[PDB]
């Protein structure tokens, strides 16, 4: 069944793959069943085999990025550019088309091409990590903090692109990215903002440059594979206190966000992106789903105030994160209690205060909120066998009426589908994330179509009340987009129009948010 | 003489301003020599007449702006939108190509849309002035603060898409912009972010909506005609202090820059944007140059000294602003005396101490600093007769010896051109401005060319040290992209791939920021 691209031959492909060895080496290029099994989506969703790449390609350099384009160019082979390839949640490293050649950047491109303290920036390959990044931070001692993701095991460029975000000050990733190199989808090479005027110290110090901006354009897009990318990173702070706030009441949302937001939009006295978790998460943190109920299908309400009374959690939990002198935590955590001390039944716990099972999250979202990478958030896959996850992620105001619709909106259909809401909101300065994250057995063919047409459904009736996406799964990219069709899909033929302009022969990730040139559309 | 769009007859032009007419009506199309003489760059540069347009259009809605588009298509007219076009430092209202249309939406496209105290943001039209909104926010007595430039008369909108910059800590206007509707080149109209998707409250909360993030792509940009544009709006805080810093020697810039960078990279304890202008800055804001010296040619040190003496200010001069409770001001203000402090003949005042003739800046400052519009720049027209201006206004890295070095080469190569070094540095972030203002006689033929030449070397000169600049004159856009050149002018090659891709018929303001659509290419 050997994949091919598509309308390629089988010569014209053993020319190409010969031509590809030539630019990076024989090692570095795989073609066969057993090698290609690596990158297939380690979450899959659908019943179907869907995705299924046709090779993989590890370049070391950014002219090797080059060669590949050219070559791919000629041969008319779709590329599908990855950092680490760990886009855990919205479809790992798996191409949107079928007979695609992966370029794996990230494989052998993993320098940390310079950090200075000074001026508190990095500029990073695609293959670093937040790990190889803090670790290279504790190693030099420096002064200075990444701002990480839940999962620290992916990269800092490719998360940045995602538009990807964290808890720290510097949680909106793509504000603080200055500078990037990228190569065009016909293989040329450029530079952004201030790294286009020849000897400029500027790259990562001022992102805009001169004209249009472009750098926005190289996020959630298929524009181009960047192979060198600035990132801001802030000071780390003199000491940081993070803490609980549990509320017991399912329906204490409204308030809760109604106060959080004041908090918040001035960046003070709430400096962390405030984040509230329900307690299905922090179950699934710790425990079993069998621990607290052994049926198939919703949990009973029973269950739910045995999970709030073990682990002494509310049904919604929130964590913050306070920076500086300790003075000034002392006074923010001050208007923090007063605030949401106005809430019945609101307890309040610090870092020192819960070692017991419940602060469990407290502690891992200590960690996150000051910087520190962990893989933390795998052990909620253990909730259920064979787990995986998708995630879902409206954006709306931040008004506690317009949280309580979106709560009631998914739970129902969640429990239609026999799933568990896992929920969360968090808010960014003045905008609300309902972060939805659904777990299910991979190895359940009827599962994964489930959770395929759940999120379909979730994504359908979100944008009939007026909530987009900030990003999506593989596999929803084509629905997602389509909620995005003001003046009659105005945006999207505005993507495909710039799509077929930089890429005449189609080649770079076709079908990423939905964007397909000319050569693909009309399927 | 009657001005003609490239290639058009006078039976074709008749036509479409027939057709012009029909859209918005024949009360807002003008087409005759008195009242095109209106729309004049106000500072002409150059001795020859550049620029020339014939017609101006002035619609009122979205609609008519897309009727304008399609008929400027059909008939190869192009177009040069403005909102105020009192782009004054940059060219004023004057089409980069001769010939052209200009589309005046400010003129009755001039609506405050919305302004929402919850949520702290206002959506506008182009027409919206800083004076106009300043207005609003005081009758409905908000909570709420704009950000404005030095010059307040201008539009809210047209400066945000030139990356416009002020000096509260909303400085970044693009950065607080989020959503844009906006009319593409072939009349198609479009929302970015959260307004794509039809019923979102978020399209001011959330910039970024889903995949390619475009707004950036619309400033300094030949890409539409903006017609709705939203901006964040800060909480007015509890208080405010302003201050300068007057420093004696020349040499004094080193140890400034070098102080200055720390105290504002953690957006604390300056909290607005520091800005330092130089003694002539002051000297202009008050007084005529006869006054100081009535040679033609460069002052001797006895006028600087005398200026110094006579304003009781140093060769460099200071001015932050700080916000929040009355503690926090103090405890801020002291971090800042200790730390500038240390530089030999370092004086201190509030803008209580100074109501001398030389604390006038001091006043202007505490203003503008505070989301108050002026127009108190236009006294440095006054300097010497038929006054105007022209900006410069290279990027670098903030540090001590690199301002120094800026500072010798501007100064230098200024004085060579008997012109005075108006000048100052400020600090986004990361990032530092060499803000050089040059007053000039507009009436005399002679010094405008001078103008014209002397900046065209600073912009030769400063490029070969590495410095490039954030955004220029009309008469310098294809010079400034020049230096933009790194992959042997990557940048520019894509703009062009974009730029024809969108408007097929080069009709949009051909030639910003260099960007020329094919049909003009090979000129
Ligand atoms: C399973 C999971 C995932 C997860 C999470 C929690 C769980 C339980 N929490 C997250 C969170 O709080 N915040 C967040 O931003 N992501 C979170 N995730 C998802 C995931 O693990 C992370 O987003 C991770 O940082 C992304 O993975 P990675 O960094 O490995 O990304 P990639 O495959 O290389 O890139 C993804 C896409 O970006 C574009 N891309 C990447 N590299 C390039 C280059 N060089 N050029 C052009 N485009 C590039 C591609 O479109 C690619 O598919
Ligand atoms: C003379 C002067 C000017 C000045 C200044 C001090 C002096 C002495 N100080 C400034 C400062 O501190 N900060 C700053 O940002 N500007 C400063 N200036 C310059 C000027 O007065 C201001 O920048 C002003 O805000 C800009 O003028 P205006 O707001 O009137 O702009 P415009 O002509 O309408 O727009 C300029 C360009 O933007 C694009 N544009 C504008 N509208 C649209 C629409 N609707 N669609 C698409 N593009 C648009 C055009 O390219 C236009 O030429």
């Amino acid at each position: 069944t050997r994949t091919l691209p598509p309308g390629v031959s089988d010569e014209r492909f053993d020319a190409a793959l010969q031509r590809f060895r030539d630019v990076v080496g024989d090692k570095w290029v795989l073609s066969t069943a057993d090698e290609l099994e690596a990158f297939r989506d380690p979450y899959p969703v659908g019943a179907a085999e869907a995705n299924l790449p046709s090779a993989v390609v590890s370049p070391e350099s950014t002219e090797q990025v080059q060669d590949i384009v050219r070559i791919a160019n000629e041969y008319g082979i779709p590329l599908h550019p990855v950092s680490t390839g760990k886009n855990n949640g919205y479809g790992g490293a798996a191409p949107r088309l079928s007979g695609s050649v992966i370029v794996k950047t990230g494989e052998r491109m993993n320098r940390i091409l310079e950090v200075n303290e000074k001026y508190g920036y990095a500029l990073l390959e695609p293959g670093v990590t937040y790990f190889d990044l803090y670790e290279y931070l504790q190693s030099h001692d420096s002064g200075l903090m990444l701002d990480c993701p839940d999962l620290g095991w992916g990269s800092v460029v490719g998360n940045t692109l995602d538009r990807g975000v964290g808890y720290t000050p510097y949680g909106d990733h793509f504000m603080w990215q200055t500078g990037l190199e990228v190569v065009l989808p016909q293989g040329e090479v450029m530079r952004t903002g201030m790294g286009a005027l020849p000897g400029s110290d500027a790259w990562q110090l001022f992102p805009y440059g001169f004209g249009p901006f472009p750098d926005g354009m190289f996020t959630q897009s298929n524009l181009g594979i960047v192979t060198k990318m600035g990132i801001a990173l802030m000071q780390r702070p003199p000491a940081s206190q993070s803490f609980l706030i549990t509320f017991d009441k399912e329906e204490d949302l409204e308030q809760i966000v109604d106060i959080m937001l004041p908090l918040r939009i001035n960046m003070a006295p709430l400096q962390n992106v405030p984040v509230l978790q329900n307690i299905f998460m922090h179950a699934a943190a710790v425990s079993k789903r069998t621990e607290w109920f052994d049926g198939d299908g919703p949990m009973p309400a029973e269950a739910i105030e045995r999970m709030k009374k073990d682990l002494d959690l509310g049904f919604w939990n929130f964590y913050g994160t306070l920076y500086g002198p300790p003075p000034l935590i002392e006074m923010y955590y001050g208007m923090i209690k007063e605030a949401f001390g106005k809430i019945p039944g609101a307890r309040f716990f610090t870092h020192e205060e819960r070692d017991d099972r419940g602060g469990h999250v407290l502690q891992d979202r200590h960690k996150i909120n000051n910087g520190i990478p962990s893989l933390d958030d795998l052990q909620l896959l253990d909730w259920v066998p064979n787990g995986g996850h998708i995630g879902f992620v409206p954006v709306s105001a931040p008004d506690g009426r317009e949280a309580m619709k979106q709560f009631e909106m998914v739970r129902n259909r969640a429990n239609e589908y026999n799933k568990d809401y896992m929920a969360g909101f968090t808010i960014g300065l003045r905008e609300m994330y309902h972060v939805c994250l659904f777990i299910y057995d991979t190895a359940d063919p009827e599962a994964r179509e489930e959770i395929l047409q759940m999120t379909k459904v979730l994504v359908r009736e979100a944008a009939e009340a007026g909530y987009g996406e900030y990003r999506t799964h593989n596999a929803l990219m084509d629905d997602v987009m389509a909620t995005f069709n003001w003046g009659d899909g105005a945006l999207l033929k505005f993507h495909e129009k710039i799509k077929d302009a930089l890429d005449p022969n189609g080649i770079i990730a076709p079908g990423k948010s939905g964007i397909w040139p000319q050569r693909f559309r009309g399927q």
